[PDB]
């Protein structure tokens, strides 16, 4: 069972908790401080002072002065004003990691909200009542959150088969009772960035395993084409150059390509190229490449400054899963905290700089897959990997498209965090705009998924018409298995749509990272 | 029944095939050009010499000779090796416009096919068989219409609910025996702008409305808030600044508000400024504003603005449906043409523009929202639009985020014409990327029915708060009664995106310009 | 006197070398490892064995063996025919930052390179010889580098006067013998990141100078308006929200306006609101805002975020600077490492980062202007701070203007790290463009001086108008005396543009960061 304590949550279980359906479970010890800080709040609001959004109008209206007696409807009527999201539904996947963002928020302590508030998201998680969360509305994340503050008095739509179903139903199904909002609760429930922290989450994880995926096939590609192991050794990284990303990224390239028969040592080519130099001639023509093309060779400089970008934007995601985005927020024995913690910025900056980064890794991969589909530089394999009798076939060449276009359509996102315009009688004047952040960097994650699919299918296909198998290391061997059990070899031309999408689909639920586990020592970074 | 000429269509009427599922009819004169084009053709691909495509491999693979005894195997390689479309699917509607742009420009004539192609696309469209087209893949459009091309060879998927079933099964059922593809027929159905050009047909037909429904409740707001009428003045623009969309935006903009009580005349303005001042005082204020803010009194210039930007896309996009791109062509007594009308960069820029365009007008609709919700710049109307006691009730206080939050989406949005990225060996080294600049415009224009969405929700709430019901103009009336059909008043606040998405599914078929005709005898521009 | 060892030079040692004309001093141990390193490897070179750039052609024509006997040829061919950059030069402090990165990068050993490389490069930082270098071409470093190489052969061109004129005779009017490149110093000169790096180093160091300035007139501006000091209250950040740069920024603002008698606790305007409303009511209006707008409150979150980047940045520009940034590499014992640690992507993506967190920096000073201008928004101050008549006097409300058109111009820079394309027959198939990133970066830097002027400037004024300088706090104080020195309080209207340059140019010098240094005991983070 995962820990929400709002102090040591992790965005690795966080993706346990959304994708794996994992338990979550709130430490009687986040109880407790919680039940404390709600009855010494409560002993405040009882007085009828300034509270903003407790006592007063929200937003831009905090200058309306709204008496205790009015608890309830203040609260109530917030969530319901703001339930004003629009277009798709969040996936049950990211809808629970949005939930559990906002669980851990309020386990932290200081948003004085009644225990029963965080047993009952810790019950919908548990239970599996997913909100039905529209993507649009956020600011940066209002809107979205108060769909899900919605179901939980019984409104609003919960998420069943893809499909909104009306909360009040579902509830009186499963047997619950919906809650009331008492003071501050509505509030403490949306004024955060749960929204863009949540599906920050899923995505920064999701890019690292991307990130090795990536890596993986590479190593396959350079041992398929026979490229040099010197760009990889460690000495240019660990002493000359270290970047952390870049010298995890050469440790995973040489772990993987460890055991090959195929790649070449540096010492080998320049031996190799001194025979075939003759001794009076001062300029003269080679066809060996002491060095590869940068695809081939940048790997670590290029993945590890993707990989840099990646653990940045973790590490930040994991400061605000363990904060407490809200407002106010309370602090035994001082005075009520009226600040902007809500605010996303930190987290859109994350998020649009990783979006950044995975168009990159998409660009070196869609570059790696020309190289081997063009035969003046694949080095030796048939012109589009065709096995037959090219031009009558034409092998591999309508499959680079896909891959292509998606660089291009990557490339015309533009970063969100940027974009602010001031709203709400200009009281918002400056927001962050982090949840379209988040939302760009998991489409850049999506479509890197189809170009790295191209990638996997045309590594294996070079293997086969090489034949090049036998010499193939451990992990590779295991690589270019894995894709086999999915699609078979190209051998004359064929619809190839299925294929693609059939890779994509096994490279977004992590499975070559899986067989690289299952099939070798190997543990990569 | 449209006639699918190659020569007269109109992108109205391609919507009336896609949308209004229209019949379509190819003219006797048209199939007569196609069989003696088709006869002509065959003569000369019989004596084996070299044609491209057709007795040569692709692309950059041209330098592979193909006997004519491979006919029929090389169009089919073609068609099966190049469906690698990934992504969501189009439409039934987008994959008709796709399909209908085709069939129009292979009715042209030079294309050299055979009449039964047109027929069996004729047929498609007229019985309803839905080709299932994956919208990523083009480069601008091969991967898109090698999955329509499939479809005729009874290979790939059709659409049908939503879902994608092989089309084997489908032909089997509705009684339909696949077809053969000969010389030059697989590659004269992929070679070509008609997915740009179909989808963008769509979208421009589409912009141009929401640009009058755009109009239409920006009038309603200028009577409600009681807006001058001197900024619409036909001087104004007729003849001191005679922009085509600029002229016929004011010319709009003085039919809709026609018979208004409550706008105000310049003259009445100023008498009623000068009143107000008095005469031993130089400097004074006043609380009346000769002239409103640009939000309200720039319209004909920014939507003006638009519209002639959306003017010369329907003027691209009619040229394009009506032109033979495709490649290689047949012209009568005269060598086979070899050139590059598959490209669709006249399609690519067109498409860009009504982004930008579009863009802007979801900029300036939001601003509008603004403008009634804030109690400064509102004049006179209550905060929010909050009709009982604000505080407690924040009225559309929520609902204007889901507006805003657009508007910086819809900035994140890049051109994608200016995006070309070398693939096939280098062959295709500068591509136009025409049909993600089309999708990209789709997505604005879906963006902004949200916008315009609330934009009618806080117009006809500002009515209704105002009791100025009764002082509206005939199309204000209508415009107000069409609303209130689908979403009552505000009383005190509730859920409000039900209520949104509503209007904005109303805006999406055009309901709004419906109401005008129907309920007024304005004739829109 | 600066070390630059290749270990342990940091950004701002960099600053000093290149804006403070500080001295520079390759420490012996730095010599005699270089003169070790080059022993060795002309003992290799001498075996006439294949070693890239040294033995063999460059880029993809690595294929040509070339023989020993042409050393000199090979090294000067590619430094003349590398040296294409084009657009304008580089300001003399940006080409001093440049030599000193590739010097610092040459002084770690590993590129072999003869000790006097180093020494003449130290020799042109110290005796104020600076390189012409244009700032175009580089795919991120290249051409800017091979311009700087021609130099020290007594080629292309050196900055006098912001001119370029000959290297020749500007070698000769100094008594210095220009130097003839040997094995492999024609590309370990011009092969590395040094271009993006030394710009990024100047362009970070002073972003970091401008949060703290942005800190500054943000506290002013507080004072001014009487903002609350609740939002920077160390529990909400060093506790709530543990973010660094968030922690840091609110630390700043504490301290910026510590000792002020306009500030307000909550626990003050608590009360003062409390004594504001009746009994009985449960819903009444009031003037007072318990909480001031987001640009006076998330202050914390959004500077801090824009810290955390630039942490990031100079974390990673301190790695490269200290790096082997060049190819190929060597050392003792091993074989040459032929790799790509001439890859900007991590500097790439680092400035990319840096234009974006930068461009928000400059939203929020902008919305902090419209604040101070809008009488709506803005606490006891005129429309647009007229000290007189409004209306006839405009006071700043035409100063707002070019404060906000920069907003939109930062807005139209797009990411360059992700802009890769192929050249030099597909072997540069990935690059960086990281000296365009570097270039972003700068112009929005830039762009910010001038918005922040507009700031400083309508702060001080806001000060005049309401009479509140008695109660400014000793840094408000210091900060408004700074802005005063320079540009007179505003009477009636007059011409803007100079002061407003003049303002400009302080900050972009770091003349209030200086005030606050010289006149208090801050100690600003
Ligand atoms: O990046 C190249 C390398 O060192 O591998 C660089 O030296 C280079 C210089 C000049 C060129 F024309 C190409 C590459």
């Amino acid at each position: 069972p995962v820990s929400v304590d709002g102090e040591t949550l992790t965005v690795e279980a966080v993706r346990r908790v959304a994708e794996e359906r994992a338990t979550v479970d709130v430490p009687a010890e986040s109880i407790a401080k919680a039940q404390k800080s709600r009855e010494i709040f409560e002993g405040i609001a009882e007085q009828n002072i300034p509270i903003y959004g407790v006592t007063t109008g929200y937003g831009e209206m905090i200058y309306m002065q709204v008496d205790k007696s009015k608890e309830v409807e203040l609260q109530t009527n917030l969530v319901r004003s703001h339930s004003a999201g629009v277009g798709p539904l969040f996936a049950e996947d990211e809808a629970r990691a949005i939930v559990a963002a906002r669980l851990n928020t309020l386990a932290k302590g200081h948003s004085a909200v009644r225990p029963i508030i965080l047993e009952r998201l810790a019950q919908y998680l548990n239970e599996g009542i997913t909100p039905a969360i529209p993507e649009i509305g956020s600011l940066g994340d209002l809107a979205p959150l108060s769909h899900v503050a919605s179901t939980l008095i019984g409104e609003g739509y919960v998420l069943r088969d893809g499909r909104p179903v009306e909360t009040a139903q579902v509830l009186a199904e499963r047997g619950i009772e919906p809650l009331e909002l008492r003071f501050k609760e509505g509030l403490a429930l949306i004024n955060g960035t749960s929204g863009m922290t949540g599906l920050g989450s899923l995505v920064v994880g999701r890019a690292l395993e991307q990130a090795q995926q990536a890596e993986i096939v590479t190593a396959l590609l350079i041992e398929a084409v026979r490229g040099s192991t010197s760009p990889f050794l460690a000495e240019g990284h660990d002493i000359a150059r270290p970047h952390e990303g870049q010298i995890d990224t050469a440790a995973n390239m040489r772990a993987l390509m460890r055991g090959s028969g195929l790649t070449v040592e540096h010492a080998d080519l320049r031996r190799e190229l001194q025979k075939d130099k003759e001794a009076g001639k001062d300029v003269q023509r080679s066809e060996i490449y002491l060095q590869k093309a940068y695809s081939l060779r940048a790997i670590p400089q290029v993945v590890g400054a993707v990989r840099d970008t990646l653990y940045h934007a973790r590490h930040k995601l994991r400061i605000e899963l363990n904060s407490a985005n809200d407002n106010p927020l309370f602090f035994e024995g001082k005075e009520i905290f009226h600040g902007a913690n809500f605010h996303g910025q930190p987290i859109a900056f994350a998020m649009d700089f990783v979006t950044i980064a995975l168009t990159q890794l998409g660009v070196l991969a869609e570059r790696q897959i020309n190289r081997v589909l063009n035969r003046h530089l694949s080095y030796g394999l048939p012109e589009f990997l065709v096995s037959g009798d090219p031009g009558l076939h034409s092998g591999f060449a309508g499959a680079q498209y896909p891959a292509t276009a998606l660089v291009a359509e990557n490339r015309t996102i533009g970063p969100a965090s940027t974009q602010s315009v001031p709203s709400n009688g200009d009281n918002q004047d400056v927001v962050s705009m982090g949840l379209i952040s988040a939302r760009n960097a998991r489409r850049v994650l999506s479509n890197n998924n189809k170009i790295l699919a191209v990638e996997y299918l045309a590594a294996a296909q070079a293997v086969d018409i090489s034949g090049r198998f036998d010499g193939l290391s451990p992990a590779a061997k295991a690589t270019y298995e894995a894709v086999r059990r999915l699609v078979p070899t190209l051998g004359v031309d064929r619809y190839m749509a299925d294929d693609i999408e059939l890779v994509a689909d096994a490279l977004s639920r992590g499975e070559f990272l899986r067989a690289i586990a299952r099939e070798t020592d190997i543990q990569l970074r």
